[PDB]
């Protein structure tokens, strides 16, 4: 069973925790990776009900289980805040353009 389903991708809570840890560390270091410079700020214009406060930041989560290191980020993301609290798992899959929907 998947703790989060993004389209056809299944993630366990460990896969979320591992990607969040990596992304938070780059945030603390003032560093980014990838042509699109992740982690970067996330603005919640779609109004997802995140129960943690912003600012929010997004970091790719990979279906492969590997930590994102540059290269294609795929469509899935972990969102965390300034206090390293998990806000949610969203994806561009099934959303028009560069918009998002939440993973279920
Ligand atoms: N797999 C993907 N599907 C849809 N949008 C993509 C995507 N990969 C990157 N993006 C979006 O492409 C745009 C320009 O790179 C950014 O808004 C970026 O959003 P993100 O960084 O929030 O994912
Ligand atoms: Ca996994």
């Amino acid at each position: 069973a998947c703790d989060y389903t993004c389209g056809s991708n299944c993630y366990s809570s460990s896969d979320v925790s591992t990607a969040q840890a990596a992304g938070y560390k780059l945030h603390e270091d003032g560093e980014t990776v990838g042509s699109n410079s992740y982690p970067h700020k996330y603005n919640n214009y779609e109004g997802f009900d995140f129960s943690v406060s912003s600012p929010y930041y997004e970091w790719p989560i990979l279906s492969s289980g590997d930590v994102y290191s540059g290269g294609s980020p795929g469509a899935d993301r972990v969102v965390f805040n300034e206090n390293n609290q998990l806000a949610g798992v969203i994806t561009h899959t099934g959303a028009s353009g560069n918009n998002f929907v939440e993973c279920t």
